[PDB]
């Protein structure tokens, strides 16, 4: 602020952001996973949140530390869920990660480190930190991941594992997060180590620090698990619990006074790269972005409390004050082109919003009943850039995990 | 039978039963395929039949000619349905054909003939033959 | 399969009692659609055990007598089966009366059991079977 | 129930630990939906066998020892249970870990069999409930 090395001055707060999320967990291990066994394929598989309320009330620096919540819900674009990983033991001892929609390869041992890739954002980068089980332990090496795979799993595979996310990151979904997310639990399952859900998700959120994107975190435990997440409590250094439920039930049994929401891109992202600064400038530090937080997680107490009398009337509101409490408030980006398919509609009848990012992506919003589908012929008439434009449904089905078959 | 050239035999058999079934088909065509677009995934998948009677009663030489009759089904291990594929476009000339529970890769443009190949039994074979479009 | 579909393809209209047999399994095509298209499940399934005789103790006997073991116990509990396909090796299906059927998914539970595993693993019939080039 | 209801009506803020009772009653009622909000279902067991305790010891101890003997065996396998309502006649439900329910099932298939009858009925969520005036 005063001058001079803004820069270092953001690598030591860099560091100290590190640092401080490098607080802490069991173990690291050194864990022999083994299970698979051979034939098998495993292939997990997950659907996406979105958020209706309580937005960045996730995302340390948190109230700071302490808690949020968001309550979200975790949904399924029409089948499959997706965000579906593969992954296979095989022959050649290096361990090939592969992507569709991008991948060519990435084949791998070296570590080089491990893995732990901010290098190049080929979001192989994310299975990289996949392989951060620990992802050390005694008593191998470099060359012995020879010894890692040959013992471990022991089927020589230098284990080739292989991706899929149907929508590109520029969803404001959190697909980043919750892919990582589910192919830990693709690992956990896959040749050992016997995990939970939630440390699961504890030890993703662990590597979410290394992966130093900030952490949009609200959505690992939502997309994975089922519709509602809620009470972020705690959040120092960082705790996280955050469970209990609610019913949906107004999502199903369906309204059928619409009987939801759905989707409109025809805009791309730009993407983020200011948001989550907004977000880390500051801590408690500035400003009535502090204060705005504060209400943000007493609507989502006012969201849960409202649907959870099922007053869905009034869940339409809670939707579009989140817009507004987000829109208008941080971050203030949603840029004016989301503002012509919100200019028509806003009318027919109620709100909506952008799930998590916003500026770009696609929102989803809530009528009376089916003037929606009339909505839907709105949008079918006009505003329809190739980014098409569509009834993507959302869909809530879910529980969300991996098969091993056979 | 008699002694001599078996294996010619079995050539000469085998290359008749390809002209015999080499007959025959519209077109073998010529079609610029342009879809998809750029962006998309294209993601296929299908069940699998069992047959209940109806054996082999399919299978040319059938009868000979004809017909047989099967009565299968066609259904569904708990899911995915599985046999399921995925496709896309790229960057890169050269098209990759790609496994999974074998696939390392198979980079392909050569073609070489095309694709037919009985050649590496690699399964990636079957996706040459998928290349024959006409091809 | 090296053996199977050379007995196919030796021979065509040759060859032999084959000829014949292939015919009635037409026959018992036809016998079985019209059986489960009046709903005759008990016979349905005595048509299933006889397309398994129509090709075991027929064209052709290849199934391996460890297969025949995983018949000998059953045979039972209640009624008959078949490979579909191939046959010498893969895997079954067979039908019983009702749950004795699960007592028969306890028996093979019980022995019988290499790493090959021995499942349930239902079939499930649910079908169209295409694709999606969402979005 | 004939002298349940007058138990309750004797007394209002007149008498006695019963109004104690009463009010954990309703702390455990808080308990309960606390704990299946968040899911916890072996304690939700837990909750439901505690209930059945709260109401079976405490107000109102009228549960006719036939009862108790269905209660008696099982009271095992696995967990807890109770008495809907009223309690001293009509029926009950009880949670088990997994298929040994089944087992349980088989329990109360083996004996314990008057002609009121000793059945699996279910429950069966399913839920709005209203009305047609068709058409």
């Amino acid at each position: 602020l005063d001058g001079k090395d803004y820069r270092p001055e953001e690598q030591a707060a860099f560091d100290l952001l590190r640092d401080g999320l490098l607080d802490g967990i069991s173990n690291r291990k050194s864990t022999p996973k083994l299970d698979v066994y051979s034939d098998q394929i495993v292939w997990g598989r997950s659907p996406v949140r979105i958020d209706m309320a309580g937005g960045w009330t996730d995302t340390p620096p948190y109230s700071l530390y302490s808690g949020g919540n968001v309550v979200n819900l975790a949904i399924e674009l029409n089948g499959q869920p997706p965000l579906q990983v593969y992954v296979k033991p095989c022959k050649d001892f290096h361990i090939v990660l592969r992507s569709i929609d991008m991948g060519a390869m990435e084949i791998v041992s070296t570590f080089d480190e491990l893995q732990d890739y901010k290098k190049i954002g080929s979001p192989f980068s994310i299975p990289k930190a996949a392989l951060s089980l620990a992802g050390f332990a005694p008593a191998f090496s470099a060359v012995s991941y020879a010894s890692l795979e040959e013992q471990l799993k022991d089927f020589g595979a230098g284990i080739e594992v292989t991706l899929l996310a149907a929508i590109p990151a520029g969803s404001g979904l959190g697909t980043s997060s919750i892919l990582a997310s589910t192919v830990l639990g693709a690992i956990n399952d896959f040749c050992g180590l016997a995990w939970d859900k939630n440390e699961i998700c504890q030890r993703t959120l662990v590597l979410e620090q290394l992966l130093t994107t900030g952490g949009g975190w609200q959505d690992q435990y939502g997309g994975v698990l089922q519709g509602v997440k809620l009470l972020q409590t705690e959040a120092g250094f960082a705790q996280s619990p955050l469970v209990r439920w609610l019913p949906d039930h107004l999502f199903t049994h369906p309204e059928y006074k619409d009987c939801h929401l759905l989707y409109y891109t025809g805009i791309t992202r730009t993407a983020k790269g200011i948001l989550a600064e907004i977000v880390s400038s500051m801590f408690l530090n500035s400003s009535l972005h502090l204060n705005l937080l504060s209400e943000m997680k007493a609507h989502a107490l006012d969201m849960n409390e409202a649907i959870q009398r099922g007053s869905f009337v009034e869940f339409g509101r809670l939707v579009g004050k989140t817009w507004e409490q987000n829109k208008a408030l941080d971050s203030g980006t949603n840029p004016p082109a989301v503002e012509a398919i919100i200019d028509l509609i806003k009318d027919y009848t109620l709100g909506y919003k952008l799930p998590g990012a916003g500026g770009g992506g696609y929102l989803y919003m809530v009528a009376k009943d089916p003037q929606a589908a009339v909505r839907i012929r709105k949008i079918l008439t006009e505003n329809a850039p190739n980014p098409r434009a569509r009834f993507v449904e959302m869909t809530l089905s879910d529980k969300g995990f991996q098969v091993s078959r056979s």
